[PDB]
Order: structure tokens, then C-alpha cells, then sequence
């Protein structure tokens, strides 16, 4: 039901190119999502990922709990931590954000959010890795495709994402237990463009742009998209299917282009079995501004790491990371680095 694209391996700008990512920008007008195929190595990796993810949930709670660093939110989220709409949601989750040395300058110097993931081993972390690579890989051939699709220079979107604040969630839906199956409510991804991967189990569900909704800019305090038509059709069912991994716009890409694109609506359903899927959030720079392509005069903008660090302070409180943050003050690095930067 959904259309698959295939993306060339480089996006260099030809009229194919912006006929292209033209399509895309249709595809997500008309379904809000659009599958891209993936080849033979791709999948593999996208494969391996899950099984190291089924492998590491089955690990013992204590263990678990004991991926967790105070420098990153890397690592791992127990269910029932989470919390959409106000009602908390069921998966279990390690979150993966670039994985800093202690070496790294950003983490010399405190930045926060900067640190090196708690891996709980290294086969784990290589599934991971290599998975993220060809996330990233795609992830940038999309960014130019959209530019191009909307007759922006190439690189407009590219050049947010040098270095980009590229993470992914690694999340095991549990199966149904109770007449209860909201695994998560009805949300909107905070990021600016999102690639997930999902097993053959099945729960994802998007909605479409829909003629005369109105719809809430969620990267504003008073317009929580949360549990916004969580009840109402239409809620398209995203079918597991061999080959492919889908995408979706997120709230920054709805800002940028002033809701020429719209950010994804989705939720999940529990199954009745386990479920495991990927959602990889490709993203600028932790030190870049989101800014609106279409209305010049517009000031208004989205410095991302602040946007990130807000976000999941508010996430996870009492987070050991969240705990450092507020007790050395972290959030004035932030302050800091724009100081004598051109707004
Ligand atoms: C709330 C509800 O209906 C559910 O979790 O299935
Ligand atoms: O891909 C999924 O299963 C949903 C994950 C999701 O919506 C999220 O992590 O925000
Ligand atoms: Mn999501
Ligand atoms: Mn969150």
C-alpha cells in the first residue's frame, strides 16, 4: 500500500534527482511516509541489529538497569519510564547517541548530552554501529533529495547535519498482557527526520496529512501534539515487509518548511507476541539552528542541542544524566557556545 523508492547511491543534483525528491515530498504530502528499499548488506544489518537487541533484553534486569551513563542519555530505558499524553507507554528501549570518548573535547569540556555509550558488550555495539553508518548514509541522500524536491540548494538541509546529533532508538515492545495495547500513544518526533526498521511482527500505525486538520506545531510549548487523534481515523498500518525501511518527516522539518510538511503522527499497538523495531532520528548538529526556509523575515529558530538537552531533562528527571546536568550547571556550555556566533 505504502510506495518504495529506491535512492541512488549519490544524490548529485540531476534533473532525475530533483524529479526524484520531488516524488518524495508527494509521498509524504499524500501518505506521511514512504518506503525505501534496502539491499542485501542494509538488510543484513538492519537483521543483526534486532537480534542483538532480543539478545540484550533478555539479559537480567540489574544489568540492564546498569547500562547508564551520567555524561549521555545513551543506554537503557526500562518500560514504563516513558510517558505520552500523560499515560506512560510499554516499550523497554536503549537509546544509542554518538558515542564520545572521554578524549572527545565536547566531553573534556562538559557539554551536555557528550559522553561515551554504556554499551552492555561489544557485539552489541558493533551490530549498532554499522547499522547507524548505513542509516546515516541514507539519511543524507534523503536531506538532499527533499532539498532538491523543494528547488533548494543541494546542501541546504546537509549542512545542518555535518557531525549531526544522529541517534536511534532500539526498542522491545512486550506482548499483550491485559485488555490494555497502547504501547505508545499518538505522538510526533521531536527530530528532523526519522528512518524506521521493524521485525515481522507488526504495531506501527502513521496518519496521513488530512485535508482541513488542524495540526499542532509541537516544538512549541502550548501545541503538544501528544494523543492528538488518537481515537479518529485515519491511522494507516505501516505492514511489515522484507526490503525496506520507511521514513516520516519530524517536527524540525515541519518547522523548516513551514508545514509543507507535516510531522508524522504514530503510534504503537502491542501485538499479540513481542515486537522489535529501530527508530533512527537523523538530525543536525548539536550547535546548528533550525531556521524557516519559506518565510524569510521569520526570526523565530531551533538550536538544536538546546532543543535535544530540554527535551530529554524533561524526559527522563531523574536520570543520573539529568542529576549532573542540573548539579555542574551544563546547560550554560549552551549558553556559551552561541556567544559570538551571526544569528
Ligand atoms: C487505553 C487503551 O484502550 C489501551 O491501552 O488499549
Ligand atoms: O518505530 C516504532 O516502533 C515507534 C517508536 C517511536 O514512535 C518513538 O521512539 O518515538
Ligand atoms: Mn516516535
Ligand atoms: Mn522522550
Amino acid at each position: 500500500n505504502l510506495q518504495t523508492f529506491e535512492l541512488p547511491t549519490e544524490v548529485t543534483g540531476c534533473a532525475a534527482d530533483i524529479s526524484l525528491g520531488r516524488a518524495l515530498i508527494q509521498a509524504w504530502q499524500k501518505d506521511g511516509i514512504f518506503q525505501i528499499k534496502t539491499d542485501s548488506e542494509q538488510d543484513r544489518k538492519t537483521q543483526e541489529a534486532m537480534a542483538a537487541s532480543k539478545q540484550f533484553c533478555k539479559e537480567p534486569l540489574t544489568f540492564k538497569s546498569s547500562c547508564v551513563s551520567d555524561l549521555t542519555y545513551s543506554g537503557y530505558v526500562a518500560s514504563g519510564e516513558e510517558v505520552t499524553a500523560g499515560k506512560p507507554d510499554f516499550p523497554e528501549i536503549f537509546t544509542v547517541c554518538k558515542d564520545l570518548s572521554v578524549g572527545d573535547q565536547r566531553v573534556k569540556a562538559g557539554w551536555p548530552c557528550h559522553g561515551p555509550v554504556p554499551w552492555p558488550n561489544n557485539t552489541y555495539q558493533k551490530s549498532m554501529k554499522t547499522f547507524m553508518e548505513e542509516l546515516g548514509l541514507a539519511g543524507e541522500r534523503l536531506l538532499k533529495l527533499t532539498a532538491l524536491g523543494f528547488e533548494l540548494p543541494i546542501n541546504t538541509f546537509t549542512d545542518l547535519t555535518r557531525d549531526g546529533w544522529h541517534h536511534m532508538r532500539v526498542l522491545r515492545f512486550p506482548p499483550q498482557t491485559s485488555t490494555l495495547s497502547r504501547g505508545i500513544g499518538a505522538h510526533t518526533d521531536y527530530g528532523l527526520l526519522v528512518i524506521a526498521a521493524q521485525d515481522d511482527v507488526g504495531g506501527l500505525y502513521i496518519r496521513p496529512p488530512v485535508e482541513g486538520e488542524k495540526r499542532n506545531r509541537n516544538w512549541l510549548p502550548g501545541e503538544s501534539s501528544a494523543g492528538m487523534f488518537e481515537h479518529d481515523e485515519p491511522w494507516t498500518f505501516v505492514t511489515p515487509t522484507p526490503g525496506v525501511w520507511t521514513v516520516f518527516p519530524g517536527d524540525i522539518l515541519q518547522f523548516m518548511t513551514g508545514g509543507q510538511l507535516l510531522s508524522t503522527p504514530h503510534k504503537v499497538k502491542l501485538n499479540t507476541r513481542e515486537r522489535f523495531a529501530c527508530a533512527y532520528f537523523h538530525e543536525p548538529n548539536f550547535e546548528a539552528s533550525a531556521y524557516p526556509l519559506f518565510e524569510p523575515s521569520a526570526n523565530e529558530r531551533i538550536h538544536y542541542g538546546e532543543h535535544f538537552t530540554n527535551m530529554f531533562m524533561r524526559c527522563y528527571p531523574d536520570r543520573i544524566t539529568t542529576q549532573r546536568i542540573n548539579k555542574e550547571n551544563r546547560l550554560a556550555h549552551l549558553e556559551d557556545l552561541k556567544k559570538y556566533s551571526d544569528t
